[PDB]
């Protein structure tokens, strides 16, 4: 997934 505490996308488990 992607983490919009950033730009950057990152595996963020929701």
């Amino acid at each position: 997934e992607c983490c919009h505490r950033q730009l950057l996308c990152c595996l963020r488990f929701v």
